[PDB]
């Protein structure tokens, strides 16, 4: 049947998606009723960003000077105001495609979809994960910001990214719909640099089941091992430490398959330890940590949404 | 900005999405206009599939007998034909929601979006190439029969691939809109097996150009080669052979890097016959084949849709 990284469908997202101009500058916002979110980085001219002190730049700015375009239709906006970093347009329509939607802040190692935007307008969707240092690992050009990141159960959209910008090492960083930072990042050009990037652990034996599940067998093996001993070599490897509630969020494709969560970090030990020696799993030469268990459970169960 | 396997928002496809059932059979059809295309197995019983005769089992059945479901609502079947191995079933309902598209055959290498989906609804989606061997590695369940391939330029959605089945060996096979499979490939349960899976030469260019403009130059190197000598060492790798058409597709990304494509082929050539020793190009451990050279510059360029 075979398994592929793959993005929630985007078609309630992309009909929440605006161009927002401020002076010189263009990006895209998120239209849900009668909001229209965007970064509030829209006010801030290229020299701004170096120190803005966006309070008082924002003084300098009225409900007119937001020009705010969906698709060829002009929205009126009636009022405007600051949450954290993201400015919030009170519009005087609301959008007649919002779905059911929500605002959740994701933890490190959950995964969700992105729909990249320039100009208000949908390039392309692609699959993110929260890493441990709070970055994403994305595809964003100058334009891209206010491009958001969600995830579907169902017919409800939970928005949890908004991107604001990307670090000199080529990583993102954004924030969640109600303007926080994921991470320590903050919305001005100065030194930010990213800690390490972990392996999420917990992912990794999802796959691992996913694969398994798939035909890729040849990692199996004769071992076990304990969470403790498991540990040692995770810490070695930078890879995150396992939980007895990740193994326990294991246990459904753990019974699925019949392969106990320690024998399959036994196996994934063995593999971190010796390297995949050339071969591959799931079509990857290296370990795929951005499927969360309940993604492969969704992904080889065939779970849609309406 | 980062490089990552993109989709094409689907939302315009989403909208053409609908549940066929024909007697105990529930598979995906697509909407568009007054047609609704599926595969023609939906008329099979499980034991039907070793040896069907279409034809016959076609004459009994009628238009009442194809259920058509788009979301909530039945759709009147007026008219039903076979066309290869796809039914068109004639509704008498255009569909609302039909984009503008067309419909096309793609040649091998080429590549294009899924949209998984089951039972008329739609799951995710991912980005897919059809293989040199004319099968393309996907994601599908049982159910997922009949969810479509396509590009999007702009605002028209070209369709180009319809999910028929999976090989034995876990990689899948279809149709064009018109019925005709890609490859060799029957609409049986027979003995297909799969030719060799050759690595597309061109889009791993591509691909290595990605990655420098995105950062990654560490492989590129001191040396050139030529045509003749670059494709001694593809055939050995079961590369395609690489010919002037490619180079010259490779040109526009040739001359926004300032690297000569014979410069960037002698790369590759170190890359396949010394391997990766332990380092990635743009997150991957091995080379990526997925990306067409149109794919790279509409990426690094931030194309949109409407
Ligand atoms: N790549 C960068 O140097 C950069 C660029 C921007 N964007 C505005 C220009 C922002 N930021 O949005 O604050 C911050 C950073 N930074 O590293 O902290
Ligand atoms: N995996 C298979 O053995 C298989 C399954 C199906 N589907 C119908 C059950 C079809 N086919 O659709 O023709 C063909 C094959 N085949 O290998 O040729
Ligand atoms: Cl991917
Ligand atoms: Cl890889």
């Amino acid at each position: 049947s075979g398994f592929r990284k793959m993005a929630f469908p985007s078609g309630k997202v992309e009909g929440c998606m605006v161009q927002v101009t401020c002076g010189t500058t263009t990006l895209n916002g998120l239209w849900l009723d009668d909001v229209v979110y965007c970064p509030r980085h829209v006010i801030c001219t290229s020299e701004d960003m170096l120190n803005p002190n966006y309070e008082d730049l924002l003084i300098r700015k009225s409900n007119h000077n937001f020009l705010v375009q969906a698709g060829n239709v002009q929205l009126r906006v009636i009022g405007h105001s600051m949450q954290n970093c993201v400015l919030k347009l009170k519009v005087d329509t609301a959008n007649p495609k919002t779905p059911k939607y929500k605002f959740v802040r994701i933890q490190p190692g959950q995964t969700f979809s992105v729909l990249a935007c320039y100009n208000g307008s949908p390039s392309g969707v692609y699959q993110c994960a929260m890493r441990p240092n709070f970055t994403i690992k994305g595809s964003f050009l100058n334009g891209s910001c206010g491009s958001v990141g969600f995830n579907i159960d169902y017919d409800c959209v939970s928005f949890c990214y908004m991107h604001h910008m990307e670090l000199p090492t080529g990583v993102h960083a954004g924030t969640d719909l109600e303007g926080n930072f994921y991470g320590p990042f903050v919305d001005r050009q100065t030194a930010q640099a990213a800690g390490t990037d972990t392996t999420i652990t917990v992912n990794v034996l999802a796959w691992l089941y996913a694969a398994v599940i798939n035909g890729d067998r040849w990692f199996l093996n004769r071992f076990t091992t304990t969470l403790n001993d498991f540990n040692l070599v995770a810490m070695k490897y930078n890879y995150e430490p396992l939980t007895q509630d990740h193994v326990d969020i294991l246990g459904p494709l753990s019974a699925q398959t019949g392969i106990a969560v320690l024998d399959m970090c036994a196996s994934l030990k063995e593999l971190l330890q010796n390297g995949m020696n050339g071969r591959t799993i799931l079509g990857s030469a290296l370990l795929e940590d951005e499927f969360t268990p309940f993604d492969v459970v969704r992904q080889c169960s065939g779970v849609t949404f309406q």
